[PDB]
């Protein structure tokens, strides 16, 4: 059994629901987290996902090593002073030194454009699209969390290249929408869009857009996607050039996105609950989990004639017939892998040729005719996902509170908010709020007290005239985003 | 162009094929590959295959750290004795030195074996299952071969435990057919299956089976995929322990099985000729390329009417209508990029209601009606590939030579052959024979002149009563597959 309830200890209860459900295996390098096959299994999908939808875009995927040398790190100015400090470098074969040490990739930009300038001569190789699906290494000593903030982590990194500024800002605009579809229509978790602040975008960008998502049970917001216009700052680092149709030398405009395996922990967060995960169908394996009660051939047979008729919809499931476990034993089993309808069969459900159909997301039970199962199985799936998403955009809308005032941020954060406030955008502003409500929040979290820019949001509200900024006092530009944070 | 000729100078030849055709990007670190989208759509297609294939014998993919400690990765003694020269430290995150340095795994048996224990405890918890598709790094000093032997490549491993050693070993075997399809219907590559004598198997093992392929035009064998029996060495190494039905405490029995990206390498050295890339058509993301000769407006569209036809059948093609190359740059272009099918379109042909469809293999053209066009296309694709099989094939087989005495194979070696004799099997022979093939050599190539044991075939010739071991004089116990390697 789950043992810590989500709203009272957040933190053991997400450790309990990840080992016990099977998701996942501790490891001992701290930091890093073995993918069981029910995890592995939720990335596979999205990952098919992800590749049919930019297929579209004609982006084609791709394999670069591992390894960066010094090089080629260094060309890279913002970008590296962002990265260098949890770089991870190899320096031994065996017990011999390497001629040269190399770094681990913790994104690929430097090993990529290492080589775009060979590819790239005429207006005639452009677009340039792609995409990979690989393990990127981040090597920091702050706290790790499983699936949320890895040293080591699964993700897709895009790439592209373009001949000018219009199509690069489409296409990153394009991906973040896939990013949406990806979060909503698989996994069932709302986002917000929106711009990073200056203090917060990707080292080189020129603008970062960001999807973020928000865990209202423990307060914290946490970045869901990203996707950069890098505009020509890394084109001017290694020097990608193109002559262009009026046979002038440019420089490309680049654009880089990523998602990752977070993805897999914030749908963990957000649907989990006391008796542990649930699973929007999209990312189950089994839809569908029969459970005998105790004739038991025909009951066997009946089981399995519910069974067939699944599987012959498409739909897998599993007749969980085991004969050393009880039925509650196998109910409560399952619910804590998050299979999304158990159907119950015992002898009275088999006399009226009926079954028992429980929902994983909110235990409501009903009686269904052998005859209606599969249409009503289906509907319930969509049903399933349907419910669960609303949920969430529900706690995700009643987590924001909109301020004018940095007197009631304190007041919104300690009641697990984030605040919408009209904000001047100053970079020196960023590091001021994060000092100063970090220094507030002493009034049971190992994680930090200090509120973040988290976006600016793509919808915005209208701007008063006059309206000032809710730190700095000067004429506010834009209503940003503002909170705790993963 | 390419400027040098297979037979004439094999290696220059591979690495022009390579590059030109966009397989493959060099790097600043030397054995280490970008793999182009080209290549990387063929891994992608046998992915999907043996993905399909693992799962209808319950295998589930999953993943795992890149990183082992010292602790978990010397459990292992000849398992770490084979590998531990070229596995590869990381020390240092920035400037500061890890305060335990860790490595990088070149196979994952003791990152995966660490937590089996935890996962099998009753006979309930077998068979135990796993899949991983990642990069390992084996980090040697050795002269690498882009696809063939690289530093770092992309493979799957899969590892499994079972009750008993018949289940174990009839996994094995049914993995090795599942490798011999993955080369045959998508490579067009032919293997020769069987066992890897005892110098030769993995670290650990109890016996390696092996699928063997053979490049006849530098005479050189390359191994193309492996699957292991482990019986209870790992084990024990890690008890991994279970209680059987009789509550006796058993270990459990291992498999663990591998392909890389080794395999594209197999099927471009197999098919590739003097104009280029021949591609099976499974792993060609084009079949069909559409090119014009030149009323160019009639032209475009009747080629665009054949592009609609073959993509309306789900033949993915291309029209290469670039108004600035003439026909003959695009058939080149094409060829050189293995398109297994070329469509040419000229005014006479238009008036015919015809066009021209030209093999990539043979080379062979013939005039097609255009509402023959579909059926003709699908006929030729399935003909290309059992052309390529069947060639392949035809020069595998005259590639071995059968001898009964040493005398013979200098001879056979030099002839660009792979010898089969009678051998007593004495582990020490090995080296013997590879030192004295090695000596012998002296009477153009950088690889080695050594002869190394390559597969026991599964497919026995009889032994005759006395026969003796071609090398020692001692009586014969099997026939073994010897030659030069890769
Ligand atoms: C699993 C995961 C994800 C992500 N990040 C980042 C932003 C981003 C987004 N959006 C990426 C661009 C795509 C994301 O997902 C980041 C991470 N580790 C780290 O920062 C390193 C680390 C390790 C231990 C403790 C603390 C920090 N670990
Ligand atoms: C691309 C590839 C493949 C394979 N091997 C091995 C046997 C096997 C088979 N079958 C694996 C078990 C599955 C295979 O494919 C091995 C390798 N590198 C290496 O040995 C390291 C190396 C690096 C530079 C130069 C020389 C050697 N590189």
């Amino acid at each position: 059994a789950i043992t810590s309830k989500k709203i009272e200890n957040f933190s053991d209860w997400y450790t309990q629901v990840i080992v016990k459900s099977e998701l996942i295996e501790y490891y001992d390098i701290s930091g890093c987290y073995i993918l069981r096959p029910a995890a592995y299994y939720i990335w596979e999908c999205v990952q098919a996902f992800f590749n049919k939808e930019i297929k579209k875009l004609n982006v084609e995927n791709s394999y670069f090593p591992l390894f960066v040398t010094k090089n080629k790190l260094e060309k890279e100015k913002n970008h590296i002073e962002g990265f260098s400090p949890e770089v991870a470098w190899v320096t031994k074969y065996g017990d011999s030194n390497l001629p040269e040490e190399i770094a681990i990739r913790p994104t690929s930009e430097t090993i990529m454009y290492s080589v775009f300038p060979k590819w790239i001569r005429s207006y005639r190789d452009l677009p340039l699209k792609l995409n990979q699906w690989n393990t990127v290494v981040r090597w920091e000593f702050k706290q790790p969390t499983p699936f949320i903030r890895t040293r080591e982590f699964l993700w897709q990194e895009g790439h592209t290249a373009h001949k000018n500024e219009e199509e690069a800002v489409k296409l990153v605009f394009d991906i973040l929408d896939l990013y949406r579809r990806w979060y909503e229509e698989y996994l069932a978790v709302p986002i917000i869009k929106g711009i990073k602040s200056e203090g917060e975008k990707f080292g080189g960008a020129n603008f970062t857009s960001t999807a973020e998502a928000f865990i209202s049970e423990n307060g914290r917001a946490i970045q869901a996607a990203t996707s950069h216009y890098l505009g020509t700052n890394f084109a001017k680092m290694f020097k990608i050039e193109f002559e262009d149709e009026n046979e002038v030398k440019q420089y490309v405009h680049q654009t880089s996105w990523g998602c990752t395996t977070r993805s897999i922990g914030i749908m963990i967060m957000t649907h989990g609950d006391d008796k542990g995960l649930v699973l929007p169908p999209n990312v189950s394996k089994y839809k569908v989990v029969i459970v005998p009660i105790f004739d038991e051939n025909a009951i066997h047979s009946y089981c399995k004639d519910i069974e067939k008729i699944l599987k012959n919809a498409q739909i897998n499931c599993v007749y969980d017939d085991r004969a050393s476990y009880s039925p509650g034993y196998k109910f409560n089993h399952w619910e804590l892998r998050g299979i999304p309808i158990r159907i119950e069969v015992g002898p009275k459900d088999l006399q009226n040729n009926s079954c028992v159909i429980v929902r994983r997301d909110n235990n409501e039970k009903c009686n269904v005719k052998k005859e209606s199962v599969l249409l009503e199985t289906q509907q319930m799936l969509v049903d399933i996902h349907k419910n669960l998403f609303l949920k969430a955009k529900k706690k995700l809308d009643d987590s924001i509170v909109q301020v004018t005032s940095f007197s009631e941020v304190m007041n919104a954060l300690n009641k697990k908010k984030m605040v919408l406030a009209p904000w001047c955008e100053d970079i020196a502003t960023e590091e001021e709020i994060k000092k100063e409500t970090q220094r507030l929040s002493l009034n049971e979290t190992t994680l930090s007290g200090a509120m973040k820019p988290l976006c600016i949001p793509l919808d915005q509200p209208p701007m008063p005239p006059n309206m000032k900024c809710f730190w700095s006092g000067k004429p506010a530009k834009r209503w940003c985003l503002f909170g705790r944070s993963y």
